[PDB]
């Protein structure tokens, strides 16, 4: 409570992630909308329109966002980050916690750019995902060289208000991107395809969408609340000779498992490329 | 207020009882379940919950008003023969067995007493965490209050809606078998996380939380799942690269294949029952 | 009601793209054909005979095109561009706007070449496609170092008369090449195959070509005029259990989607190699 | 224009996607007043029904009211509902009606068999159209039934041409048309979503990639319709030696791109034939 009581948050970038976080934070009750500020070069964006309706102060100047924020989220594409650290770098102060959300961008790279201005910049690296908008995000963070003990603690409480959150070593964050960072996109693909199959077999599309989504939600919650291995839960619900085991067979015949492994791998490797 | 019985005491009976009593809609002590093999792990878990257990299907009928049939589909004919003479005006018979049509249940129960009140439903195991997906069709002699009662009960443990009976085999392929597709996906995503360096326990948690939040996002937006995929794929980024490798494998067609195969197998099991 | 009275346009090159643009510009009414000049080392091309019928002035000499023109389109193969710039570089004046349509050729390389002759050449890079010929092209452009503000607005005005036109950062043009630059060829291949499919199921070839093209035209127009996701429009057409969803499944089973992603990717990456061969 | 002053009353049995697309197209074309259209559905909770309401279309749950209102009556329900529909309103079909069946696969013979038990000479037309009529760029074929007057086919062609291409065919081509242009817009929506994904993968904003892909497909289709040339010739004309386009065409060929579209037309046509055989 005392963490967020006298806390101001700014977003460099008013894109998809910034709206999701701002929307998650306000819905959780941790931050008030008017106490949040975002800067965007293009105010013609859709997210920039939705954020204004929320009551989020918007500005074109990143230097304005830096001046009126304590915790500063960097929610821009990785290639813009060094151009932004050169723009607002002289405005970073001792009180700023800089939370980097750009994929791939290492703590070392941010600290190197900001250490040329003030010596001990407090930096945290973050991999979250869009379901923070419904407070069911998956977030990890690593603390940088000069982050104080309370800084990790403040970050953990804030990000926990909108989903799962835990600290990791920074070298795991590329892998987390490929799993839970890109994860929701795999799920949306899967739901579109599952609804298509429902439609093929005679269901109205709207019902097929709803039923597929409820199935995934329930199965994930079930796994999260179980002590049990995913395979054991698969085994429990697969009756001998039944419909479900017949469907699992056709998933196995297309190498379904290898495609998800391929996906996690390809997103992680792309994240490593964007750093280098 | 109401008395509920379970013929069968396996995965589905435990999942519904646990969900119902966790929802606060049923008291565990007003639930009775019957099983032949009184040594299944599910039979022990139902005891630890407060549920009254028995080996006589006839005692479960005499105890309950709402009667769930949660046995394998090939046992349903034999159960309707054993207790058919014990069904009264008061009973609502709710069949959860996959494929088993309302017609076949009504024909068997009508030889003992006309106008049996029958409901067919397709549900799934996540009712155990109150996040099931349930559809139901009302039989010939189900009164209106029967279907409204069933929707109130089953809504307390997940999504529930009424459908025409000829959709239920498709629903089986989609949300009936759906959780198993998700467990397969979660096992594979976790293997991917581990290959890229994550501890298994962390990778299982992150993969499960991702699927949960994605599903909730879609349930709470007006938006097409393709649109949400568009919203989360930045140009040139890690996600769109991973989506490409899913597409190159025909990821979408495999899930369509799955729904189709489960629905078709469901229809075969009803046919061999005819 | 657009018309550029004080503007004279020249094309260096007289192949597919120069004809398509000149045909589009003259059909749109924005340019009289006699105010357009084109040059080609092969004055016996099929497109060259077509341009002469429209009334377009033709000449073998690239210096003549430059000396007659204000807006100068470079509509030649990418590896021809450096030799062109060597040839006409000393003829470029302050009045010239050089619009390069060559795939992959960067603004930087054109400006470096032309700056040897006269400082501050006004350069615009353009990625367009052949449907400008029926005034339904897809065009993006990026403005160069010394291109004035009035230069980009002028090119957007002209290119908008023959289809969609918008300004982009130069580093998106390779990717636009992969999508809308090469896109019409993907569509032609698709329409050939769809027609084959109609013929297999018993349609006359002429009807099947007509119906397939009309289907693609109407679907693209639906998407352009709708605020909706293409997945949602797909959803509205597929009746439960119906013929369409059965066909979508066999598309999905062959990985239809990934092949189009593969295509955009391959065209873009090849475009980058040609920009590095420069 | 000449059709508008005919002051035709039009009915749709079914108020789904195709009924909305056609009603929207006819009203945009100015050939029909929205309030001169009546549509019926057993489910008034459909989004298409609410859109129809907003347009000014008359809505009723009673198919008989739609029939009594109509001069030209469109059957736009799923193919397996048609026989139940003809049983219900067959007695209300009058000599003045033109019955236009849009149901995929449903033959003129089966409709005439049902309706002829009531009046002797039902005027029946079978048509295959598609959802781009909503932007007046539909693809429509129709076949005239046993008792359709020569004027009935001409009126149909006039009406359907106001919302896109329209031509008369023998009925035995209509299953194949269904697999090509009936299902075709969905093949294109899939292609456009994928092409956009490819644009985004190579660095384009989604909004721009969607716009460019759609514009490309529209321009290419128009090019072909206005050309007297083979699609392969247009492909040849635009693929420069060693260029980016010919490289991309190779990777399409290596995945069997052409065969997937042939497979699709075939599968939709074959499914359409099964929807009729399951009826009969
Ligand atoms: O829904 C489908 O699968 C399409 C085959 C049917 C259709 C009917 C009428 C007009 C256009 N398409």
């Amino acid at each position: 409570n005392l963490y967020f009581q006298s806390m101001s948050v700014g977003f460099i970038g008013a894109g998809q992630l910034a709206f999701a976080l701002a929307k998650g934070f306000t819905a959780a009750g941790v931050l008030a909308a008017h106490k949040i500020m975002a800067s965007s070069p293009d105010m013609d964006l859709a997210t920039v329109s939705a954020l204004r309706k929320m009551g989020v102060k918007l500005t074109p100047h990143n230097k304005e966002t830096v001046q009126h924020s304590d915790v500063l989220f960097l929610a821009v594409k990785p290639h813009i980050i060094p151009f932004i650290l050169d723009e607002i770098g002289a405005d970073i102060e001792d009180r700023h916690i800089v939370v980097s959300c750009a994929a791939g961008v290492t703590i070392s790279s941010i600290e190197k750019k900001l250490s040329a201005f003030r010596p001990a910049p407090r930096v945290i690296r973050c991999m979250t995902n869009t379901p923070v908008v419904v407070r069911e995000g998956a977030t990890v963070y690593a603390t940088g060289t000069h982050a104080q003990v309370e800084d990790g603690r403040l970050m953990e409480q804030l990000l926990s208000s909108v989903g799962f959150c835990t600290e990791v070593e920074e070298d795991l964050i590329d892998a987390v991107t490929g799993l839970s960072g890109s994860g929701p996109a795999y799920a949306f693909t899967a739901l579109d395809a599952l609804a298509d199959g429902g439609v093929k077999m005679g269901l109205p599309r709207r019902l097929a969408v709803r039923l597929g989504a409820q199935a995934l939600l329930g199965a994930a919650k079930m796994l999260l609340h179980s002590e049990q291995h995913p395979g054991q839960l698969k085994d429990n619900v697969s009756s001998p000779g039944g419909a479900t085991i017949h469907a699992l067979h056709v998933l196995e015949s297309g190498g379904f498992r290898s495609l998800l492994i391929n996906a996690v791998e390809a997103s992680c490797i792309r994240t490593r490329e964007l750093q280098s």
